[PDB]
């Protein structure tokens, strides 16, 4: 509400993918989900080689 801006996310080739956005709705916790995930993948990583530093 009280967007106004008009120059963006409001035309008819930014709506396509608005309505491709509400479909998968996902939109938020995908981006998210790489980021954290992202996490998870260095942290036991970095856990796994420094037990495996005693070799």
């Amino acid at each position: 509400d009280a967007e106004f801006r008009h120059d963006s996310g409001y035309e008819v080739h930014h709506q396509k993918l608005v309505f491709f956005a509400e479909d998968v709705g996902s939109n938020k916790g995908a981006i998210i989900g790489l980021m954290v995930g992202g996490v998870v993948i260095a942290t036991v990583i970095v856990i796994t080689l420094v037990m495996l530093k005693k070799k």
